[PDB]
């Protein structure tokens, strides 16, 4: 019939796994610096209690009510709760979402890797010897060599040669971990990833909580991250960032957590389940992402510089600072080799739980092997991953389109068609059904009433005050990404119109 989860702590550090990745260490840190850090805080807890929490378990039953008639993926299941051609289409966003993001944040894994590997062989840059910039230049040049960065007018990007065979590898090792399946791939890859993730981040909180300087300590980083300022409350800016971070650091509205879920036995707990996998997922940004590169960079040159650095460039963070600052110390290049080792295990468990959307498709509806049903998937994101590692931008366009107003739309989407359109009562029962823990009572009015309230406005404001200057103010070039997500949409489409005519082929065929 279908794979399951073998064992309930494997099911959960898988999740936990989808789940905690580089948005918790390199997306966090720069949003919330990015937002006044504590002023970003207010907004981002209260998401994660009316957004995140209620979506969380939303998607695990909607997945593990899916997967008990063999689909895994939003075509068919939107489908199965709502009988409407029009639920396929829209389900297609379940697919397209997470191969257009696995296309730009595969890559962005593989650079992780490939500065582990340098990091470890110690083929970096020797800053000199205390002057910042004379610090922070040899570590900026050495990213912008790697990704090949613009140095003329062109707005093409020249990646090393030495990247191009990384993403290769990391290509290959996502393969190796998917190509075994659920039970003996990602869980059984899960139990060994996530103990040394958390061992390899508490070391490095450590590690830079003893980092003091002329400038200040780790200790004026979590304070700066922790204190409230009950003045940006009234931002939308600010509203926008933070459901944004919540929606993509809980894998929401990529049909990932749904498909996963979609291998959870239907009698199998959903509630205690989803929570311990959105919490697991909260201690390892707040706790731990937001212990390690702001804290950092504030100990190094004060909080005003801090931020001015996240600004700049998002990548500047985790890719240039927190290296150069490693390189100061005593073993830091080994330091930074920790680092991106830590980037990598939590890159790889995510990218693997964002291909095996479009592999359930091909193994639940096109009835392809595992095998093909892999290898397919990783051909589409290996060919397609050129249009981010050679035109400038193009990542930033599918991160907005697939990664940011994506899954918000999504998100609400889902919700209606789960809790409005198959019935809030009877999502309410699925998603409590077999509960170790039931929901609690308040969160039914939340998921019906609150939830797609607070996600309407909040789309409605992004499209009115944000969206037009994407669409007015960007380089011609964009339009090159936005024609060929546009054409992954069609291309999916269509493989969804044809596990229609081969269930109508098969159907006449049980007749
Ligand atoms: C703004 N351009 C340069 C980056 C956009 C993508 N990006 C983002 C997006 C917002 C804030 C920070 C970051 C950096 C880290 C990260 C990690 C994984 C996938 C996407 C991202
Ligand atoms: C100690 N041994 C069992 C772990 C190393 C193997 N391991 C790993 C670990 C890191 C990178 C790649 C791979 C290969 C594929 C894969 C698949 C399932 C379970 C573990 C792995
Ligand atoms: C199958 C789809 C192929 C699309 C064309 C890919 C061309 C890649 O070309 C390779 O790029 C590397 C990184 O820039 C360079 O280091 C190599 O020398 C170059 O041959
Ligand atoms: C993980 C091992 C990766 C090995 C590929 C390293 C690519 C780094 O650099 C490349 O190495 C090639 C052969 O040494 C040279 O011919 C290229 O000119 C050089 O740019
Ligand atoms: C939209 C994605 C298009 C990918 C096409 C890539 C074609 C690669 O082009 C190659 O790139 C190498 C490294 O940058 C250069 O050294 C080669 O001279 C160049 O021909
Ligand atoms: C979005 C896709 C960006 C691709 C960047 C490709 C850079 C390739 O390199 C260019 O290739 C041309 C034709 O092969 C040559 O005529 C140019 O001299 C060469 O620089
Ligand atoms: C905005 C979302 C807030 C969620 C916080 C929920 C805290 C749980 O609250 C508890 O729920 C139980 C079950 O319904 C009740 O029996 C308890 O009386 C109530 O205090
Ligand atoms: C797209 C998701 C799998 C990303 C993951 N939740 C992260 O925080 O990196
Ligand atoms: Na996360
Ligand atoms: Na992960």
């Amino acid at each position: 019939k279908r794979e399951h989860w073998a064992t309930r702590l494997g099911l959960i550090l898988a999740m936990a796994g989808n789940a905690v990745g580089l948005g918790n260490f390199l997306r966090f840190p720069v949003q919330a610096a990015e937002n006044g850090g504590g002023a970003f805080m207010i907004p981002y807890i209260i998401a994660f209690l009316l957004v995140g929490i209620p979506l969380m378990w939303i998607e695990w039953a909607m997945g593990r009510y899916g997967g008990a008639q063999g689909h895994g993926t939003t075509p068919a299941i939107f489908y199965l709760l709502w009988r409407n051609r029009f639920a396929k289409i829209l389900g297609v966003f379940g697919l397209w979402i997470p191969l257009v993001v696995a296309i730009y944040y595969v890559y962005i894994e593989s650079w992780t890797l490939g500065f582990a590997i340098k990091f470890l062989v110690g083929l970096v840059p020797e800053p000199p010897p205390t002057d910042p910039d004379s610090i922070l230049r040899p570590f900026k040049e050495f990213l912008y060599s790697y990704i090949g960065v613009p140095k003329g007018d062109e707005p093409i990007l020249k990646p090393s040669l030495f990247a191009y065979i990384v993403f290769l590898i990391t290509m290959f090792i996502n393969v190796s971990i998917l190509i075994r399946g659920i039970s003996k791939g990602i869980e059984r890859f899960a139990k060994i990833a996530m103990p040394t993730l958390f061992i390899l981040a508490v070391f490095l909180v450590i590690r830079v909580f003893l980092l003091e300087t002329p400038n200040g300590t780790a200790a004026d980083g979590l304070n700066f991250l922790w204190t409230p300022d009950f003045e940006k409350l009234k931002d939308p800016g600010v509203w926008i960032a933070a459901v944004g971070q919540i929606f993509f650091t809980l894998s929401l509205g990529f049909g990932a957590i749904i498909t996963y879920a979609s291998y959870v036995r239907k009698d199998q707990d959903i509630v205690l389940s989803g929570l311990t996998a959105a919490t697991l997922n909260e201690k390892a940004e707040v706790i731990l992402g937001g212990s390690i590169s702001i804290p950092a960079a504030v100990a190094f040159f004060g909080v005003a510089n801090a931020v001015a650095i996240a600004k700049a460039g998002a990548f500047n963070l985790g890719f240039i600072t927190l290296p150069a600052i490693f390189s100061q110390t005593a073993g830091g290049t080994f330091l930074g080799f920790l680092w991106f080792f830590l980037l990598f295990f939590a890159g790889l468990t995510s990218s693997i739980a964002i291909m095996q959307p479009m592999i359930a498709f091909l193994e639940d509806e096109l009835k392809l092997s595992r095998k093909h049903a892999v290898l397919w998937t990783a051909a589409i994101v290996f060919f397609s991953a050129h249009l981010v590692m050679f035109l400038n931008k193009s990542l930033d366009e599918m991160d907005f389109w697939a990664g940011t107003i994506g899954v918000v739309f999504f998100g609400l989407t889902e919700l209606i068609i789960f809790f409005w359109i198959f019935g809030a009562d009877k999502a309410w029962e699925e998603i409590n059904r077999g509960g170790i823990i039931k929901v609690p009572r308040i969160y039914y009015y939340v998921m019906r009433y609150i939830t797609p309230a607070f996600l309407a406005v909040l789309l409605v404001v992004w499209a009115r005050e944000y969206i037009p200057k994407i669409m007015e103010e960007t380089h011609w070039t964009v339009w090159i990404t936005r024609f060929y997500i546009i054409g992954l949409f069609l291309f999916l489409t269509f493989l969804v119109f044809l596990a229609e005519r081969r269930r109508n082929h098969e159907s006449a065929g049980t007749l």
